[PDB]
């Protein structure tokens, strides 16, 4: 129980979602696009603050609970991947003595952007490299863990063959399905699939996730609807909700919000292409795209 370390498919869903949630849509989208993107916590306003204690939150350099700063776990996110990054230790000691000397005052937007700015304009570089935050580095990170979901590949897929890895056939060896039939493989890979979807962590299910993805197919009228579902629904497992939303009226709703989110778990850069939700077949073709030698 240690803080243990972020790996690259970590890392990269929390820029991803920080775009998603923070940068700007439409025609003020460039300006701050390409200062984010090149790591500029530029311009200073309201915006960009928002979007500093989003990354630094889901990085875990700051925690809300405590209302801090944990500058002990750059050098535990160093350790991790020292190997691969061969990042230098006198700097990495560096980053640590000035991220504890930052003071996150009241950990509004405001004050912890301006207590990080320093910080942040010392040692951007570095941060990129312990935090897989530039893509030549985090494709060495993938390269190196084989074992984490990959670029291109959904968690619905990965999750699906770390769950049948036996010598029972997969319920799903033609294609996934909505099939519920109880057994210890697709508890599993419910499970699997609601926390790489973030649906679900230590602390229990987040319904606001699950309410989100059919917002993104247009269908966020139904959001009392998914609410009341999985209020009434018996058992705190993945698997127990999963059954509760595919039994309810919302099926098939249900159904294509997972499927789009299936599409979006392969390509963390989905939403921030510009790419909308159009239709099921829309989505399946998109994922056949996945499957090709340019991957789109």
């Amino acid at each position: 129980q240690p803080w243990k370390a972020l790996d690259a498919e970590q890392a990269l869903y929390v820029y991803k979602r920080c775009y998603e949630d923070h940068l700007p849509s439409g025609s003020d989208r460039k300006t701050y696009m390409t200062l984010w993107n090149a790591w500029r916590l530029e311009p200073n306003d309201a915006i960009t603050h928002c979007y500093a204690k989003c990354v630094l939150t889901g990085l875990q350099i700051y925690d809300p609970q405590e209302n801090a700063f944990k500058s002990d776990r750059i050098p535990v996110q160093y350790q991790a991947y020292k190997t691969i990054t061969q990042s230098k230790q006198k700097e990495v000691t560096e980053y640590q003595k000035a991220l504890a000397a930052a003071n996150a005052k009241s950990g509004s937007c405001v004050d912890l952007y301006n207590a990080y700015l320093p910080v942040h304009n010392r040692f951007v570089n570095l941060s990129r490299q312990l935090y897989h935050g530039t893509v030549e580095g985090a494709a060495k990170i993938y390269a190196a863990m084989p074992e984490i979901k990959q670029k291109g590949e959904s968690f619905h897929a990965y999750c699906e063959k770390r769950a049948w890895k036996g010598n029972k056939q997969s319920e799903w060896k033609n294609g996934r399905r909505y099939k519920l039939t109880g057994s210890p493989e697709l508890k599993d890979a419910i499970d699997c699939i609601f926390r790489g979807l973030r649906y679900m962590d230590d602390t229990g299910l987040k319904v606001d996730e699950i309410v989100r993805d059919f917002n993104l197919i247009n269908k966020s009228e139904l959001e009392p609807e998914v609410r009341s579902v999985l209020a009434s629904c018996k058992g705190s497992e993945a698997y127990d909700y999963y059954v509760c939303l595919v039994n309810s009226r919302l099926k098939q709703h249900f159904k294509n919000a997972f499927d789009f989110h299936e599409l979006r778990s392969a390509d963390y850069a989905y939403l921030l292409r510009g790419k909308v939700y159009e239709n099921p077949e829309k989505v399946k073709e998109e994922m056949k795209k996945l499957n090709t030698t340019v991957h789109f």
